[PDB]
């Protein structure tokens, strides 16, 4: 059991918000995490009509934050046995979608939007990869076990597409140590599971998706989905920085043609509403 503690699970960063009270999920800041438990609340208040199941069924997705698992049994490295059987869908709440049934339903925590991601800043604009100390929070110790690392795929909008195997690519395999937390970690736990991962760059918001699997006859697995977001250095880039290899004038602090129109002036802003009139009906 446990979370992605660094880079932040999703479920963890709702976990931490105060969903417990008021009962509707409106202490719940993060607009994501407060439509997550919503989605579940009133998905289970249609269904039963039962205010008390629709609650629990809400509060369950949040307080099972260490426990967004599926269970594979012996065949847990039959790749077509987990992507059609154990998580075909609903990936990011481990495939638990039914408030009745062994693991709950964490759909909520599946749905599209504006999930906040844990913005990693670039160092060089080039780099292809940030290799990137991941860090897996375990509330117990289960080895033998290994862990995957999946990525979206370049074009992956989290806006609007749900993450499944088809839009996810394998970064890494490996069995990871068990060693000390570092300063300032936000793990509860006392030892934790830190792996260093070569992290694709995106100019857009990604999510990781991590499987902590333990290689035994219940085949129990762990999947975390993990927002992240990188953040590129301005200016010119690198390559394209030209040195010179060889009269007293200043520039001003006056807002140079203030009043004369031109981009970002309230007329640019007010055109683009008139040019944009054909997208409003
Ligand atoms: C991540 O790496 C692990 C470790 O190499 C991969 O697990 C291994 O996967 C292979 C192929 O699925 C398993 O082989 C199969 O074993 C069964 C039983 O012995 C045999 O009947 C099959 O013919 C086949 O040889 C292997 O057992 C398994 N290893 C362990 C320790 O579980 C895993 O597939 C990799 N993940 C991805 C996404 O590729
Ligand atoms: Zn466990």
């Amino acid at each position: 059991h446990g979370y992605m503690s660094f880079p932040i699970a999703r479920q963890r960063r709702c976990s931490m918000e105060s969903f417990w009270y008021p009962t509707n999920g409106d202490g719940i800041t993060d607009p994501m995490c407060r439509a997550a438990y919503q989605y579940v609340y009133d998905k289970v208040l249609d269904e039963t009509g039962s205010t008390t199941d629709a609650i629990s069924a809400a509060q369950y997705e949040f307080q099972q934050d260490n426990e967004y698992a599926a269970l594979a049994g012996p065949d847990y490295w039959d790749k077509c046995h987990i992507t059609q059987q154990v998580v075909p869908n609903y990936l990011c709440a481990a495939g638990a979608h039914s408030w009745s049934n062994p693991f709950g339903d964490k759909s909520g925590v599946d749905i599209s939007g504006s999930w906040r991601p844990t913005v990693i800043p670039l160092s060089d604009n080039h780099q292809v990869s940030v290799p990137l100390e991941l860090e897996f929070c375990p509330t117990a110790v289960h080895e033998p076990s290994y862990y995957e690392v999946y990525i979206t795929k370049p074009s992956f909008n989290v806006f609007i597409d749900r993450v499944v195997w088809g839009n996810l690519d394998l970064i890494y395999n490996d069995t990871v140590p068990l060693d000390p937390r570092l300063p300032y970690s936000i793990c509860d736990a006392d030892l934790v599971y830190r792996f260093t991962v070569p992290i694709p760059i995106r100019q857009s918001q990604a999510v990781l998706y991590v499987r902590w699997q333990r290689l035994d006859p219940v085949g129990e697995g762990f999947y975390n989905c993990v927002d992240i977001n990188f953040d590129y250095n301005n200016g010119p880039d690198d390559e394209d920085i030209i040195v010179p290899d060889v009269p007293n004038q200043c520039a001003s602090t006056f807002n140079y043609n203030e009043g004369v129109p031109g981009f970002d002036t309230e007329e640019y802003y007010k055109y683009m509403y008139e040019s944009l009139r054909f997208n409003r009906y």
